């Protein structure tokens, strides 16, 4: 991967929300030496959100005692008692290796998050676990993970959300150590997802109003929805979360954008947040990928995106995504191709493996318009990005790789006004991925695609009528 974060070696999994220390963002992520094997927390720094510097393991796997997801905060006021500016983290671990005992362990660092010391006693015990007996109770006790910590400025205390089976739990605390149980957050459509890696934060919209957001990784495949990240805007009063609407909004419509996390940007912490996700899906994550045999590592994170909250008519709010601004500094060549009308198919005179392509498509009678990336000259391999019906689709089907096939999860789609007769597309292509930012970024589709060495072409296509392809610009992205 040219511009996507990958581990030096081993298995990459869930990223942990970054903390800001030493002028950079400190990213943590689950790492294991074996694919989908037991592991812990590794460390990587980044100052711009594009290039990362790996520092190795910081919260190691212990004998039959792995480290799962959680989060970390900079105890600036020294409320935890480990010192002013101490980086305090909570992480779920299966006590005694017992899954039904998975609970929250605290770790703290005095050097900005580079080395952590462990507090032996869990700060939030899995009481249900020890009482669980029925097959229903133990299943519940086996889903009490991923603590996301947030400082509630209004009440002056810490609030923490934990993912449970088809619901989320809340706890408050004045010192990150002693937690008081609050009311749960329930939602109607359980066919959505069971809440893993929940997110909790406050953000200011373009109209100046403050809002809370509760989100989480879901699995809504069964009902035709994504298996990525969904959020509910609302408010937290210190005892329970009030969603403005119980039907959540999605942040990505692609196949691979799981365990996503968000963090405040250094330059505008209240209005602009950064986000990054693990580009993988559990439907097939536990397996060997091309990079394993060629480089000994498995997994990459998505590009870092910027998030902002925009007011909508009717008084509701939605998030908007766009590639991290600094990516522009890694552009090594900018190629513009003349506008053109195509009726059927046409191959662009450009080839590459890591780049960003922007273009507009306007049509009338055409029922299908689109662009194909990673096109092999033998004409057999390619990934299709286009508009059909009410779908803005990304079909990685013709890019399936022998022995690493992603079937049947080939065609991802985001909703788009079927009445639209034009659309703007910003597409990021890298050696093992495709990320499509549609229009103004309200809808994004992220997916891993196993491109071959010769999958470097690009072609345009329409079905049922001509389409005008304009503003075509291709930006080659480099290592630095
Ligand atoms: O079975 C889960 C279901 O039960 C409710 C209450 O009706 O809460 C269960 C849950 O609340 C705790 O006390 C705290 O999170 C847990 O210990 C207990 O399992 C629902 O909210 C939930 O959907
Ligand atoms: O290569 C372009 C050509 O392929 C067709 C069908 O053979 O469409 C491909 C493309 O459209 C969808 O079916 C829309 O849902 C995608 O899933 C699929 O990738 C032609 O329409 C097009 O001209």
């Amino acid at each position: 991967a040219v511009y996507h974060m990958t581990p030096p070696s081993g298995w990459l999994c869930n990223p942990q929300r970054p903390v800001t220390t030493h002028g950079a963002y400190q990213l943590y992520y689950l790492h294991s030496d074996q694919n989908n094997g037991p592991g812990g927390w590794d460390h990587a720094s980044t100052t711009d959100g594009v290039a990362f510097t790996h520092h190795g393991t910081v919260m190691p796997l212990r004998p039959d005692f792995p480290v799962w997801s959680g989060s970390a905060v900079v105890d600036t006021a020294n409320t935890a008692g480990f010192g002013a500016g101490a980086v305090v983290a909570l992480a779920t671990q299966p006590t005694d290796g017992v899954r039904k005992y998975q609970e929250q362990y605290l770790y703290w660092s005095t050097d900005g998050g580079f080395t952590f010391t462990a507090l032996p006693d869990p700060v939030i015990v899995n009481t249900d676990g020890r009482a669980a007996t029925t097959p229903a109770e133990i299943e519940n006790a086996e889903w009490f993970r991923d603590p996301k910590i947030h400082w509630d400025t209004a009440r002056g205390e810490w609030v923490c959300v934990i993912g449970r089976l088809r619901y989320a739990a809340f706890y408050t605390s004045p010192n990150l150590r002693d937690w008081t149980l609050r009311r749960n957050f329930d939602y109607p459509n359980h066919a959505l997802g069971g809440i893993e890696c929940p997110d909790l934060f406050e953000i200011t919209a373009d109209d100046g109003t403050r809002h809370w957001v509760l989100a989480a990784s879901m699995d809504a495949y069964g009902i035709g929805l994504p298996m990525t990240y969904a959020y509910w805007t609302g408010t937290w009063d210190g005892e329970q979360f009030h969603a403005d609407d119980l039907t959540p909004q999605w942040l990505d419509w692609g196949w691979d954008w799981y365990a996503a996390v968000t963090w405040p940007s250094i330059d505008a912490p209240e209005t602009k947040r950064l986000a990054i996700a693990w580009m993988n899906n559990w439907k097939y994550a536990a397996r060997d990928v091309p990079t394993d045999a060629s480089d000994g590592y498995n997994g990459q994170n998505s590009i870092v995106r910027e998030l902002r909250l925009a007011r909508q008519p009717g008084g509701w709010y939605t998030l908007l995504s766009t590639p991290v601004a600094a990516l522009t500094n890694y552009v090594t060549a900018t190629t513009t191709l003349p506008d053109r009308t195509v009726d059927g198919s046409a191959v662009l005179p450009w080839n590459g493996r890591a780049y960003e392509i922007e273009l507009d498509i306007a049509w009338d009678t055409a029922t299908n318009v689109g662009i194909s990336v990673g096109r092999s000259p033998d004409g057999t391999r390619h990934t299709n990005i286009g508009k059909y019906g009410a779908d803005l689709y990304v079909d990685r089907g013709p890019s399936d790789l022998a022995g690493y096939s992603l079937a049947p999860y080939s065609r991802a789609a985001a909703p788009i006004d079927p009445g639209a007769r034009s659309v703007h597309l910003r597409i990021l292509v890298d050696t093992q991925s495709v990320e499509v930012f549609v229009n103004a970024g309200h809808t994004v589709l992220s997916q891993q695609v196993h491109f071959a060495e010769g999958d470097t072409g690009i072609s345009l296509y329409t079905d049922g009528g001509p389409a005008h392809f304009t503003g075509i610009v291709v930006r080659e992205i480099g290592q630095a």
